[PDB]
């Protein structure tokens, strides 16, 4: 078990307005080549490996960057988890319906934290607590990210609701 | 017998599944056949990114363009020189 | 890092040494027949075949010293070592 | 265009290197899984031969794979899987050998497999009874026997020669 030219990895792929395997793939290339191998292993446009994000997640703790692992360019796929590769999930994020088209009752507090994070790019906490269904102290706290921070079903239905109408004026 | 610049490969495009032969350039790279494949089908470039592509000899179990062969540097011909007629490109649009 | 396979690490005598992926829900006792399928051998060859299992560094033992269950998953006996385990099939 | 009758084509090359190409024909309701052996019989091999056997699949000049890659069905016939590719498809099969010489397919005999006949007839045959028996006459037999370097037999005559050995023994 390294001995071997392969290390297997857990990988999940996703986009959100089974599917979770192990990939075996070469312990010898690049660390961060990784999503992209192991992208293509799956079946994905070479530049689909491009609108990706990558998340790595060991045990039960909350995933971090590929960042997070190393900075040197140089390391390979066996310098970084041949001793870690089972207990690491790889999630690989792919960057398509509108937000306006989701229907309110579909609506989560993971695209909440979405919808509400585009809007403040162009707007205020204020002013956007103002209509929206949710309060000021609410609006931080799902911005923020922490911990938690929670919207339950009847504001993520109406939050959405109000959105779907708020983009068609 | 194609000794041309071109091959032509059947394509289904699924997500209501669009079907058609597509002439693929013979000194293009193997790995860049779906981009190709939507391209000359009628389709962005931003749908290549979101796209999920496998390659289907006969009945078989469908399989990703990296089963096929371990050389990036793989042409077209290089692959599907030989069977380009019992080879069917299923591609998926998210 | 729970679906329906586990990397099992395998090295084949008379090399070929190397990972395969197999159903954790198969049965322990075809772990030779179903890992040497996805190498080649034919349903034939599974088994006029060998088994033992190394474990880290120690000796390697038959893979009958692992379970008498026949109604062993494979996930069961490797679920929670596969990664410190070596398979070795030999072939007569 | 050809839709029926029970059996089917299956283009096999035999490494064990001695670089054997052949078509063969088996039966198109077996299983494809069985499909190793069933080509080694078809081809003349014994079924010893059959139990070392790596066979790997491979069409046109892609990766060959195991046969469980094409496939997962367990009941999948040879028909099922080969009817439409059966002129693209290569058997590829390994062997650890070689068989014994009455198990090698007669088609593969050459000069030298003809010669190690001959030597281990001789081991309890006269050379008159040998040239008695076999289709060879004495002249040629002597020819062989006290030339190494002696190749001149023809083709129809390593076959012939093979058929013969192979049925007694």
């Amino acid at each position: 078990p390294g001995s071997g030219t392969m290390l297997p990895v857990f990988c999940v792929v996703e986009h959100y307005e089974e599917h979770a395997e192990f990939v075996l793939v070469r312990k010898d290339m690049l660390f961060n080549q990784l999503i992209e191998m192991a992208l293509l292993s799956l079946g994905y446009s070479h530049s689909s490996a491009a609108q990706a994000k990558g998340l790595i997640q060991v045990g039960k703790w909350n995933p971090v960057p590929l960042s997070y692992v190393t900075d040197a360019p140089d390391a390979t796929v066996a310098d970084m988890l041949q001793d870690v590769y089972h207990v690491v999930t790889l999630k690989i994020q792919l960057h398509c319906p509108k937000l306006e088209d989701l229907p309110p009752e579909q609506w989560s507090h993971t695209t909440v934290r979405n919808a509400l994070k585009d809007l403040l790019k162009d707007m205020n906490q204020s002013s956007l607590a103002k209509e929206c269904p949710l309060s000021q102290s609410m609006i931080s706290s799902i911005v923020n990210s922490t911990y938690y921070a929670n919207v339950s079903a009847a504001k993520c239905q109406e939050f959405g609701r109000w959105y779907k109408h708020f983009k068609k004026t």
